[PDB]
């Protein structure tokens, strides 16, 4: 292709972005709305209003051509002067430059305007050793790399910090230096001076950037005051007083220039008579002053992945603007609920979140992609939900999204969405959300499976075998992304014989059939074993490509507990088997419901998304 | 050997004791003090105050027989009227029937009135059917079985269970039935019916046994009244909801017969005003009024196993006193350190408690073998420390200690005390407690290795080889302990290759000696991996004679992740030396001190002792 009215700064950009546009030999003129694309026989006219858009107009440009259209007639007006992608770096997965890049460039693409990076702990502040140590946390040097990689595409770049809770990584150094920031468990402690210094270091880093915008976090600091701050201070309003950090913080922001945003639960969990977010809350007038004069200083952001229905959300933006206008939306890009993503739900509830922003002038939608407990999920897993937001936010529906989708990722839509299967159990309902087996199935006991009760064993083992089947043909036709595909091929075929070895042993133990437990104990177990032990190795390639190093060990423990556990099983089965043991008591135990949070909806499946509940009933972390 | 004047009852004990006893061809009859032994040419006379005492005098007798002497003339008086032994079975080490007998067995002959078994969720409650689910919790007959044992040598058994906190096993149920139950963190909600409901149900389990006699916990229920508690009710005078709790917990007891201890450490955290336990109180009339009445009713225990004097002890009883005259002494079986127990410091502090258990009239010392996070220490591995007790109680000195833990056990009381050695680093301060590199040499990781500013790499290392011989010798003389000195001497020797290997590759990675890191890679780490394989395996063993297998899981998870992250080490090492990766980057961080507890004293080694902090810097258990 050749280009009219192209920067320098464009030109460079188009060059990083050639191998997914392959224009081939037409004429393009960059010359109202946020994209417009127009033309035929080789000649197209592109605009956009925001200079970022010129690579969605792009894309959507290569996208028509690929599809065989000549005569291409584009025009969208997006929803949100902004529209941003947030990853997780603080569950252990640290976002690799190179990886970091690859993002940006598809964001570009879809039309994102802003990139994020989750950081509790996973920065550098001075004379702060201990705060991300050993986590792989960021240097300057590398945030600024990352940085100006989005700024080539006219993204801008926004850091997600904690200046509150969620800071847990941080807290457990047993160090006076670290210990006297504290109130309890991952809080700090509102009012201590080491605090604001430790934040005014927070600022000092995020200074070395270009960008003065930041999430200042606040989120989830349920106890807040209730610790050392309550020995020190006694007991306090802590709606006050929460209001009183926030202006400590945002004191400093100022200093250094920055504009900021925080999550705003917390606002709504302290003034509610039962401390949940999802609530009219009325306002203390003392409280009323000090929210007026902060409304104007910081956005705040309603977060909700959860809701089927726009007037769920509407009854919360109507919460939120009783407080303030200027309320943005942070969506859903399920990859936080073990090693397999939900882009089925992620879509589901996208639709009508973004029905609901339109409805209550949102300017802002940020897209996050946590990664829950240890960041098992691909970072590049939720590629299908992205492009569903940014469809969302420039069309208002998903007609498009299979036609852009191709020039983003090189592959088909609908074949990258099967990434999902190991969560896509047959029968269940669309609209509940968590639901994990990828994850509980896997990580269970085999002697003392504590998700048994939510398994339908030859359901659930045909679902996996037959998932195992589809994803070991899509990944062939996968590009530079075959490697998900092939750990979800494999985890699928190790779900599939877990079940089966794992029901079996239950039933044929029941029924007192050792010839049936020998046959697994010698066949299955090391096939079992070696699956394991051969997904590890493709998880860890997959890691590696995606991540730093740091974070894997936690993987590499708990995969380690379960390879033991099955030697375990193995061993205990023989023993049986052999006359050496009259019973194998473990066996002998009732299983029961691990949970209750889906029995009224009545499906066999559940949620459970914490790794040290799920292998052991006995204590792990505690003393 | 003969006997006059026992009962039926004693007759059948002596039976069961001449395998310790070996009185030989020599008359006893049984007709002021404690305990008195008198005689001559093959006939004594014994006689005891408390008849489980018999066993202590024909313990005394056969030591005297054993030493070479004919004629015999002992007398004893017992400073205290009651001597417990306190086993934790909530640690996930749930002792079985047979070590139970055992340890009975050993209690009786060394002078034990009473035997304990520590079990916050570890027993069964009808309708409770997550109480101790998938834990190996006692059945009513385990418990009748166990008291009854004791109850053939006239000993009492006292259930030592939780009213309050905790309880995290229990309560991490996601079921509407238990999470109703629930404060904050592991403390159940006060005033909530259900928890009355629930703790009656405690009562009705322990009144199938003979005993009468409880000690109902409340300990170490730090937020109390700020979770739940405070959205309900607002925040109330905590150390007034403590008395309430109390009250409805004894107006429970007394409905099934039962007297009460609870442990004291709650009334002095929220009545000092840091709160904490070795602290002087400032009681509100409003409370002193509560206390008052309820001091009548519960035996407060002051536990304290740390001060290196007298006075220190003496102060607290003084500040006890404030409250109550009825208090009782909880005295430490150091055994919750790891794998290796630490008799030596025991006894320090047992000579000078003893000292202020006496000076200020005590009745009852409680010695509390508890097994914090994870039981991997031996049940039998403290009977040093319980014979020390024993005869502090006794004699008020350790003059025949040897003599008579030969009778107790069949072996060298010096030799037994070995078993500390894994602890017993060079140069370490005798009066500094908690130090344990038994455990946290072994647990944390080999690239990214938390604990190695505390290691002394040559001097350490060679102390570990040279405690890995010394055991080899002592277990081949041990008799049936022998297999509790295997499991030290195999420790040790793997930690000496661990430190080896650890500090040898952050060396040879340091100067870039790729040659001697693939002879470490290629020779030692098949060599350290083979002796985790088989220190588990020998753990295992141990395990299975003393306790259920229900909680030796978590440890398989915990050897599982050391073994794969041994693999891992290996891995990565390999890849740098044959030119696949260009650097480890685990290995190009700087290591930091892990906490700075004994930063003050000027030492190296120091305590750690929650395995999921020694074994990673990445999260774990949080989301
Ligand atoms: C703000 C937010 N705080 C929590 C996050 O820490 C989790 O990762 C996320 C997904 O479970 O849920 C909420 S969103
Ligand atoms: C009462 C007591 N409660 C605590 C126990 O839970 C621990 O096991 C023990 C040893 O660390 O220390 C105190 S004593």
């Amino acid at each position: 292709a050749t280009f009219l009215g192209l920067s320098s700064k464009q030109e460079k950009a188009l060059v990083r972005l050639d191998k997914y546009l392959n224009l081939g030999e037409i004429a393009v003129s960059l010359v109202a709305t946020s994209i417009k694309v127009e033309g035929r026989q080789g000649y197209y006219q592109v605009s956009y209003k925001q200079p970022h858009q010129l690579y969605r107009a792009l894309a959507l440009l290569s996208a028509a051509l690929r599809s065989g259209q000549d005569e291409v007639q584009i025009e969208e007006e997006a929803a949100y002067e902004d529209l941003a992608y947030m990853a997780d770096c603080s569950r252990n997965a640290v976002l690799n430059l190179s990886s970091a890049k690859k993002m940006i460039e598809v964001l570009a693409l879809m039309g994102y305007s802003t990139f994020e990076l989750y950081m509790e702990d996973t920065y550098e502040i001075e004379n702060q050793p201990y705060f991300g140590y050993f986590r792989g946390r960021y240097t300057v040097a590398e945030l600024q790399e990352i940085e100006d990689y989005a700024a080539d595409f006219d993204m801008s770049f926004v850091p997600c910090i904690q200046t509150l809770a969620h800071l847990s990584a941080f807290v457990k150094w047993g160090i006076k230096e670290v210990q006297e920031l504290r109130d309890v468990e991952d809080i700090l402690l509102i009012g201590e001076e080491k605090v604001y210094d430790l934040i005014e270091g927070m600022f000092q880093t995020m200074a070395h950037l270009h960008t003065r915008k930041i999430n200042i976090g606040m989120d989830e600091a349920h106890l807040v005051g209730l610790g050392r701050y309550l020995i020190k201070h006694g007991f306090q309003n802590r709606s006050l007083l929460m209001c009183q950090h926030l202006e400590r913080v945002l004191d400093i922001a100022d200093k250094y220039g920055f504009n900021c945003q925080m999550w705003s639960d917390m606002f709504f969990k302290l003034m509610s008579a039962d401390g949940q977010y999802d609530r009219d809350v009325e306002i203390p007038e003392e409280t009323r002053v000090y929210l007026d004069r902060l409304k104007e200083r910081v956005t705040l952001v309603y977060w909700d992945y959860y809701q089927d229905s726009e007037e769920k959300y509407n009854r919360n933006f109507q919460n939120h603007h009783k407080i303030s206008q200027d309320i943005a939306f942070a969506g859903g890009a399920w990859k936080w609920i073990g090693f397999t993503p939900h882009n089925h739900f992620s879509r589901l509830v996208a639709i009508e979140a973004n029905k609901a922003c339109r409805k209550n002038q949102v300017k802002e939608v940020i897209v996050t992609g946590w990664g829950d407990n240890g960041g098992e999920t691909s970072q590049f897993s939720v590629l299908p939900a992205l492009q569903i937001w940014a469809e969302l936010a420039y069309r208002n529906d998903l007609k498009k999204v299979s036609e852009h989708f191709l020039v983003s990722t090189g592959l088909d839509f609908d074949d990258f969405m099967k990434i999902d299967l190991a969560n896509l159990l047959p029968d269940l309902p669309d609209n509940l959300s968590g639901i994990n087996p990828n994850r509980y199935v896997l990580y269970q006991d085999v002697l003392c499976p504590l998700l048994e009760q939510h398994i339908r064993p030859e359901k659930d083992k045909q679902h996996f075998a037959s998932s195992a089947q589809q994803l070991g043909e899509i990944s062939k036709r996968a590009g530079e992304y075959a490697y998900i595909f092939e750990t979800q091929a494999q985890l699928n075929a190790l779900l599939a014989l877990k079940i089966s070895i794992t029901s079996g042993i239950q039933k044929a133990y029941r029924n007192g059939d050792k010839e049936h437990l020998s046959a697994l104990a010698e066949k299955d177990f090391p096939q079992l074993y070696q699956m394991v032990e051969d997904f590890s190795d493709q998880f860890s390639r997959q890691w590696q490509q995606e991540n730093k190093i740091f974070g894997l060990d936690t993987i590499d423990i708990r995969f380690g507990g379960l390879l033991k556990r099955i030697k375990r099983a193995q061993e205990r089965l023989e023993q049986f088997i052999s006359g050496q043991i009259d019973c194998v008591e473990e066996l002998e135990q009732e299983i029961l419901p691990f949970n209750d949070f889906y029995k009224d909806q009545g499906l066999t499946a559940t949620t459970a998304n914490q790794w040290h509940l799920i292998a052991t009933a006995s204590t792990i972390y505690t003393t």
